């Protein structure tokens, strides 16, 4: 059973890219990360920055969340994101996503002991 804090990290977190590596990066992530399972999630962002620089965003400016609460964070910082929108044409069984790639700061959803990133709240 997923703890947020690494629910958060499959849905979010790919280290191992510096940003997109084609268009059909997104189709293969979403599918690769089990978002497109039960049905094709709306869209999904993914951060290519190290797990360690992305759970210091919960110590940078504190802002309210998308949903009006308190626990996020924007980070002080740009960071390179690739947003899966989903398109149309898309019908899950088969998802289809546009790689759409950008360089911005990312808002984030922080909790536990430690206090880690447990949503992404939005990107400006």
């Amino acid at each position: 059973k997923e703890t947020a804090a690494a629910k958060f990290e499959r849905q979010h977190m790919d280290s191992s890219t510096s940003a997109a590596s084609s268009s059909n990066y997104c189709n293969q992530m979403m599918k690769s990360r089990n978002l497109t399972k039960d049905r094709c999630k709306p869209v999904n962002t993914f951060v290519h920055e190290s797990l360690a620089d992305v759970q210091a965003v919960c110590s940078q400016k504190n802002v309210a969340c998308k949903n009006g609460q308190t626990n996020c964070y924007q980070s002080y910082s740009t960071m390179s994101i690739t947003d899966c929108r989903e398109t149309g044409s898309s019908k899950y069984p088969n998802c289809a996503y546009k790689t759409t790639q950008a360089n911005k700061h990312i808002i984030v959803a922080c909790e536990g002991n430690p206090y880690v990133p447990v949503h992404f709240d939005a990107s400006v």
